[PDB]
């Protein structure tokens, strides 16, 4: 609808086309669980290829559906706490204010994290403040919308050193299936991504990145087609001469398997090329 997205979710549609469906050099299993009232878990299991660690993750998050209130705890596996207090679309249509909090009984470190969001037509709005220790760090966003043009920027304001230490801006295009997305950082790292909804069953997306005032520059194309309504293809292919692949297979409703390759040219095949084995099993 006429709100325009989250600066952090600019060009989400085109990122996910070169991120999800691959996962190379780790073994991921994951178990979710779904229920739209009460609470809802999923726990996760990264098994790495080559340091062969082993790296466990929980999350539980309750949901009070009539209050907009959800809580959520996590427990990580090197002792990394962290709870989550959010409520929205209580005061107004649409605020959101949410509450963080961490821990490390490792060595003994804290931090607490503050968010909030302003969302209307044309209009979207989000300051993000982190209560970290030796650093408390205010992070704004701003994004407009003028029929399918839609412009943003965002801002990092760190006061240990009273300054600002990073302003992002974005320029795009956005309509139901074509989508142009440019960013700068820095006034140095220039972005760019474009996405085609060709048919119902085709997405392309292609990227572009390069380092000012440097000559040298960073591209890839990707896709992803629907073979069959449960499986699916994804392949990928940059300019450092890598050619990752995934698969994703529904063996069960509720069951999915995923795997991917990564290849590196020009030794394919030669040298060390990534593997990994993804298995979803959502409850």
């Amino acid at each position: 609808m006429a709100v325009p997205p989250t600066y952090a979710d600019l060009g989400e549609s085109a990122r996910d086309v070169f991120t999800k469906g691959y996962g190379f050099g780790l073994i991921k299993l994951d178990l979710k669980t779904k229920s739209e009232n009460g609470l809802e878990f999923t726990s996760s299991g990264s098994a790495n290829t080559e340091t062969t660690k082993v790296n466990g993750s929980l999350e539980t998050k309750y949901r009070w559906t009539e209050y907009g209130l959800t809580f959520t705890e996590k427990w990580n596996t090197d002792n990394t706490l962290g709870t989550e207090i959010t409520v929205e679309d209580q005061l107004a249509r649409g605020l959101k204010l949410t509450f963080d909090s961490s821990f490390s009984p490792n060595t003994g470190k804290k931090n607490a994290k503050i968010k909030t969001g302003y969302k209307r037509e044309h209009i979207n709005l989000g300051c993000d403040v982190d209560f970290d220790i030796a650093g408390p760090s205010i992070r704004g966003a701003l994004v407009l919308g003028y029929e399918g043009w839609l412009a943003g920027y965002q801002m990092n304001f760190e006061t240990s050193k009273s300054r600002v230490t990073q302003s992002n801006f974005a320029v795009g295009y956005k309509t139901d299936e074509f989508q142009l997305h440019t960013n700068v950082n820095d006034g140095t790292e220039f972005g760019g991504s474009i996405y085609q909804k060709v048919n119902k069953k085709l997405e392309t997306a292609v990227n572009l990145a390069w380092t000012a005032g440097n000559s040298n520059t960073r591209f890839g194309i990707a896709a992803k087609y629907q073979v069959d309504p449960d499986a699916c293809f994804s392949a990928k292919v940059n300019n450092s001469s890598l050619i990752g692949l995934g698969y994703t297979q529904t063996l069960k409703p509720g069951i999915k398997l995923t795997l991917s390759a990564l290849l590196d040219g020009k030794n394919v095949n030669a040298g060390g090329h990534k593997l990994g084995l993804g298995l979803e099993f959502q409850a």
